[PDB]
């Protein structure tokens, strides 16, 4: 009926290995990128303090229908307190099974979840919390400021997820743009059967997820190399999800039985994440799951230097699909280049290689555009435009290195792949808008080269 996928890798790093989270993720990457997800059990004495008043934490609940292959929208950025939500969640689970809330086997919850989502007769609706930290509901990890206890030793931990949007080895930290949906940690309050649909993280980034407390979270993960296999399977069984959407807050995702994927030769792995354990998702690794009961998790995206080539591939993939970007990859690269003197040495080396590809591609695109008859040009500071004012009309990519404009359509832009998609004017009426000349870009790359040599 339901055949559980094989278990994903579980790591138990020693203290020395657990020290640098980025060094450890780099160490386990050859194993875990084969499974998409993996579990990290921290050293036994790594125990961050969790303290909260369940009566003063409020949040707006989200409602969720549990029907396989039904379209759901990705969460965007009525009221429960944490106590009243917990009482609702506990009464729901215990009444669903007629068993004490904490005595329902996890195997049975898994079997029952995949039964109810597939039965048209069942009409189970659950609720959950999902948002970034705010004054009414803050991070589960300690943050600076009133007076913190001596458990401020977890303030500067690499595994304190609030430090991920600031650590140097995360290239997302250097982004000046306000991408709070991606840079800041998300807080997830779950209950029995509340679920996250199959998805990958934006720009094919990593994510790391910590379960602060509560009943386990059940995960299904698919390695990054099988991403296109999974999408082809879902295109057959749910074509309505693959209709192009007007913006980022309209993306369609769904619940789907992993046995359906396994039947179509898609490798799927599972794990039960328990309180105090991390789950790490790797670039382009599809994942979904559900909560066994009342719990509280915190998750954040991040990008290592290993990710830089994949991040460029992803934006190219977004362009082919006409999907909106969260940020401009080229803007991030150039921002780091302009800070080459204070960059980590290994970061500088990796950024330099990506920038060399960027420059070669940009040079060829400008040659192609010049051969189409675009002659006039002017420097343009793309980073000053709001993101929705610098998307290619055709493919929706966020422009930064260059774009084409015509005075007959004020404010509209196309990227250099879509010069023919702007208007019916002859190309000599167009202007190439460019952030940098080639003569600006090579010294920027040389700064990274010099920095990479100590
Ligand atoms: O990558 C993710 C992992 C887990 C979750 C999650 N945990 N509990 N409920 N949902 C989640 C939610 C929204 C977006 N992404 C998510
Ligand atoms: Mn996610
Ligand atoms: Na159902
Ligand atoms: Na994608
Ligand atoms: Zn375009
Ligand atoms: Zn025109």
């Amino acid at each position: 009926m339901f055949l559980p996928p094989p278990e994903c890798p579980v790591f138990e790093p020693s203290w020395e290995e657990f020290a640098d989270p980025f060094a450890f993720i780099h160490k386990i990457r050859p194993i875990a990128e084969q499974t998409g997800i993996c579990k990290v059990r921290p050293p036994p004495d790594w125990q961050p303090p969790f303290a909260c008043d369940v009566d003063k934490l409020h949040f707006t609940p989200r409602i969720q229908r549990l029907n396989e292959l039904e379209a759901q929208t990705r969460v965007k950025l009525r009221d429960y307190t944490l106590r009243t939500f917990g009482e609702m969640a506990d009464a729901f689970k215990s009444d669903y099974f007629n068993m004490p809330v904490h005595m329902v086997p996890t195997e049975l919850v898994e079997k029952e979840f995949w039964r109810l989502v597939s039965t048209i007769e069942e009409d189970v609706t659950v609720e959950y919390g999902a948002d970034i930290a705010s004054k009414e509901f803050g991070s589960g990890f300690p943050v600076r400021d009133k007076l913190s206890p001596e458990e401020e030793e977890y303030l500067d931990s690499g595994w304190n997820l609030n430090n991920m949007p600031v650590m140097e080895q995360s290239v997302l930290a250097h982004i000046t743009a306000d991408i709070c949906g991606m840079k800041l940690p998300w807080l997830y309050v779950g209950m029995c059967f509340s679920s996250f649909c199959w998805h990958i993280e934006d720009h094919w980034s990593y994510s790391i997820n910590y379960l602060h407390w509560g009943e386990p979270k059940t995960w299904y993960g698919v390695p990054g190399y099988a991403a296109e296999q999974l999408e082809n399977v879902m295109k057959k069984l749910a074509p309505e999800l693959f209709v192009s959407q007007p913006d980022l807050l309209h993306q369609l995702v769904t619940i789907m039985n992993p046995n359906t994927l396994m039947t179509h030769e898609v490798p799927v792995y599972r794990t039960n994440q328990c309180a105090g354990e991390f789950v790490i998702t790797f670039p382009r690794a599809y994942h979904s799951g559900f909560n066994q009961g009342f719990n509280f998790a915190e998750a954040v995206n991040f990008c290592t230097v290993d990710w830089l080539p994949l991040g460029r591939q992803c934006v190219e993939h977004y362009r082919l699909l006409h999907r909106y970007c969260v940020f401009s990859h080229d803007e991030m690269i150039c921002k780091m280049a302009s800070k080459a003197d204070v960059l980590d040495v290994v970061v500088a080396s990796t950024v330099q290689k990506d920038m060399a590809i960027m420059i070669e591609d940009e040079k060829a695109l400008r040659e192609t555009v010049r051969k189409l008859g675009v002659i006039d040009s002017e420097r343009m500071d793309f980073e000053l435009l709001p993101d929705d004012e610098r998307q290619c009309v055709k493919c929706k990519t966020t422009c930064f290195m260059s774009a084409i404009s015509c005075s007959c359509k004020p404010g509209l832009l196309v990227c250099l792949h879509h010069v023919k998609e702007l208007c019916s004017c002859p190309p000599y009426k167009y202007k190439l808008r460019y952030r940098y000349t080639l003569d600006d870009l090579y010294p920027m790359m040389n700064a990274l080269k010099l920095r990479a040599e100590s």
